[PDB]
């Protein structure tokens, strides 16, 4: 039955990958829209319909990339659980007892280790993200001086700098479960 427990537990981290995957691309087109309405804000701080228009195109857009990214690290972080709760039944399963089972406790306990610390990336991401959609409402409402136009584009381009980072933290995250369940198909073999 600990067998059959980590295939199960394995087919929820195929679908934790692939979510994971498509929050890693909701954040990536986020970021470059983000440095794109910085400029576009520079440009009208400096300036036309046209101009307030594209930059209520832009964080308009924007704003929904936002929302995707939120609702991706929503459904990551609910699945965590599901990874979780299926780890307390292995938990038990395998101290039911063998030194396979012993190796399979080291990399159990470092999985749990591995979820904690990448539901802590998730929760950041969606700090930045919620933090993303206000700085976008806000520019919705100043376009409709020069100097609030120009502090809100540095703003955005902060926001942009702490997207990127999240990045690497999501990206490494993404690493870190794919060697803990590596490590679980060649202990079960």
């Amino acid at each position: 039955e600990v067998a059959e427990e980590i295939l199960r537990l394995l087919r929820e981290h195929e679908e934790l990958l692939r979510e994971h995957e498509r929050l890693l691309k909701e954040a990536r087109e986020l970021a470059e829209r983000l440095e794109e309405l910085a400029r576009r804000l520079e440009e009208l701080a400096r300036r036309d319909e046209e101009a307030v228009r594209q930059v209520e195109e832009a964080a308009r857009e924007a704003e929904r990339v936002a929302r995707e990214l939120e609702k991706s690290a929503r459904r990551l972080q609910e699945s965590i659980r599901e990874l979780r709760r299926l780890l307390k039944e292995l938990r038990e399963l395998l101290r039911e007892l063998r030194k396979i089972a012993e190796e399979l406790e080291r990399i159990a306990e470092e999985a749990q280790r591995i979820l904690e610390e990448t539901e802590r990336i998730l929760r950041e991401t969606v700090r930045i993200a919620q933090e993303a959609v206000r700085l976008l409402q806000e520019a919705r409402r100043r376009a409709k001086g020069s100097e609030e136009i120009e502090k809100l584009a540095r703003e955005i381009k902060r926001a942009v700098e702490e997207l990127q980072k999240a990045l690497e933290e999501n990206e490494r995250a993404i690493r870190l479960n794919k060697e803990a369940a590596r490590k679980f198909e060649e202990a079960v073999e």
